[PDB]
């Protein structure tokens, strides 16, 4: 956020439209998502905080598959 | 949606502000959430479709605890 670019774009910064999340992790506490990109094979990790707001519908859709209500 | 009220309000219709989801299930395919209500002990189930749009931030927050990335 402060200066993710500077030389190379990453995640949403890349500009690529998020098709559907296909990954999840965490840097050191905050959750993460390996967001997918339209017409782009190579994806990119995006902070859970950024995804769960810029793409609420998308992130929510992802959980559906990787749920665990049992 | 067609006429949930008619005589008695349920879920978001009640008007109560959703504090934090504390439940999840499914009628017959579509996921569900036992949405909580501000200054209200008695909660109420709300369709996943309604919650994952009217309260994206809330629903997303709920998954955080009930995750399963492993």
């Amino acid at each position: 956020h402060m200066k993710e670019e500077s030389e190379k774009p990453r995640g949403f910064a890349r500009g690529l439209e998020p098709e559907r999340i296909i990954g999840a992790t965490d840097s050191s506490g905050e959750l993460m998502f390996l967001m997918k990109w339209k017409n782009s094979d190579e994806a990119d990790l995006v902070p859970a905080k950024e995804a769960n707001v810029k793409c609420p519908q998308v992130v929510i859709s992802f959980y559906e598959e990787r749920l665990t209500w049992h």
